[PDB]
Order: C-alpha cells, then structure tokens, then sequence
C-alpha cells in the first residue's frame, strides 16, 4: 500500500510476544515483582487499546494497566531527563545510584516500542499509527507515556534530578514530557529540590549553561511551586561516568 492511514509508523512488529517476554524477564530479575502474573499484564495492557478508536485513549483506558503494575521505588533516588535518555541509563545502570522508568516494570515494558488498534476490530495496526502533531494527541503511545510520567513524578520525594541536553536549543523546553507534565506533578509537600544536571555536548570549554535563559525559566516554575532549585553543568559527560565508575581516578 501506497498511502497509509495515519502518519506515524506502524506497532512494533512481534508486539504481544515482545511485551510478554519483557515482563517474564524483568518480573525474573527483580524480586519485588516476581508475583506479577505476566498473562495478566498483557491482557491489561491490549484492553488499554484494542478495538478502541487510536485517537481516542484516555488514561482510564491503563488504569487496569497501572494497577497490575504497582511499583514502590525509593522516592529520594528518581532521576528524570528531557533529550538525553541513553546517558541517564548508562549512570544508572553503573551501580544503581538512581531510578529512572526503565527500572520498573511499566517502563521496561513500553521502551522504545509503539503500538495502536482499530475502531470495532480487535487487530493490532501494523503500518501506521496516529501522529501526536499531524494526526492526535490522544493516542495509545502518548497517553500512555503522559500517564506513566506524571505517576513517577508524584512518587518523588526529597531531592529529584533531572538530566538536560544542554545541546539543544531549548535545554528545558515547556513542551517536553518532563517540562509540561513532571514539573507540576512534583509534590511540593514531599519534594524539596529539584537538580538539574545539564549536560554539555560540544567542544571543551564552554558556557554556564545554568545560566540558560530556559534554566532561569526553570528555576522560575519550580521555584513558585514552593520546591527549591539547584543546577550543575556536566561539562564532560564521558569523563562523569568514568568518575562514576572508578571515583578514586585521579581526574576526578
Ligand atoms: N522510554 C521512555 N520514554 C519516555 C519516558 C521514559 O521514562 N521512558 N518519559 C517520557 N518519554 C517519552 O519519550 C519521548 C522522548 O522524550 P524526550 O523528548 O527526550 O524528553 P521528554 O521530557 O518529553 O520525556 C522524558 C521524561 O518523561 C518520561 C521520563 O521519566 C523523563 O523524565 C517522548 O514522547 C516522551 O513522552
């Protein structure tokens, strides 16, 4: 076919067999969640979407799904980003240090995939699903991650960190899953601080990035949420995570 339905790519092919496996695996790895019936979650997860119209999916559509997937994580250790995922699980994948999605069972399970059904057929859509921008915003895919998101940010508490591509022409952009849902989904009753790590992307020496226009902005919204603000660049990010691994280097 020539012309698809929607604009976005298609489900992740082999999507039930990936999911299921993914949950077998990661409910084998960690003890807290090796009850979890895995049969369970899927089935949870497909009701969130088959046979419902792609752009037409509300978060009560994976409550069934958030349930079955309750998860304690230590609220002091969550560590967000925006633009810059790989080297937040390449630090904590180091020694454990912070949480991010990935380390719970809901997270594991979507990273990286998409998936969307039909109206009145219960068959998953292989060659195209909906486009947040061109096509809906209320598709599986995304709300999935808004519901997802915004649950992890209220389970913080004391100080939450957040890793910034300091690359980018907005380092903290308003539009972004962490900027537009988990900075006012942070509980101020629980949270005391926020600290971004900014991470540098270029040559050698450079700028205070936490001087960022987009950094003040930050500072700003936090700031009148009552949480308090603190910012560090990450000038050399291969350099932190040798410290990170080997801290008694000498370079460090
Ligand atoms: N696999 C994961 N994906 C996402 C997580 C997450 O934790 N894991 N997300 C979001 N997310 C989706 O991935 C893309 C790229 O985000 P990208 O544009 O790079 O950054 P965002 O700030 O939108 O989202 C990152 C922020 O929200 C959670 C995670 O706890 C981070 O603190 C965008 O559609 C996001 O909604």
């Amino acid at each position: 076919r020539w012309r698809q339905t929607w604009s976005g790519p298609g489900t992740t092919k082999r999507f039930p067999e990936t999911v299921l496996a993914r949950c077998v695996k990661y409910t084998e790895i960690h003890p807290e969640m090796r009850h979890v019936d895995c049969q369970s979650v899927w089935d949870a997860f497909k009701g969130a979407f088959i046979s419902k119209h792609p752009c037409d999916i509300t978060e009560e559509d994976y409550q069934p799904l958030m349930k079955l997937g309750t998860q304690t994580v230590p609220c002091n250790k969550i560590l967000l980003w925006s633009r810059i995922k790989d080297l937040a699980h390449q630090f904590t994948q180091v020694q454990r240090d912070m949480f991010t999605l990935e380390d719970t069972l809901l997270g594991y399970l979507a990273d990286d995939l998409t998936w969307c059904g039909e109206f009145d057929t219960s068959k998953i859509n292989y060659q195209s699903c909906p486009d947040w921008r061109k096509d809906c915003s209320n598709n599986p895919v995304s709300v999935f991650w808004k519901t997802v998101s915004r649950r992890f940010a209220e389970a913080a508490c004391d100080v939450v960190h957040v890793m910034l591509d300091g690359s980018r022409s907005k380092i903290f952009d308003k539009d972004s899953t962490f900027g537009s849902v988990q900075v006012h989904n942070l509980q101020p009753e629980k949270v005391q601080t926020l600290e971004a790590w900014v991470i540098h992307g270029g040559r050698e020496d450079s700028r205070d990035l936490c001087q960022d226009p987009t950094i003040k902005e930050l500072e700003s919204i936090i700031s009148k949420r009552n949480i308090q603000f603190s910012c560090k660049n990450i000038y050399r990010p291969d350099k932190f995570l040798q410290c990170v691994k080997n801290p008694e280097d000498s370079s460090c």
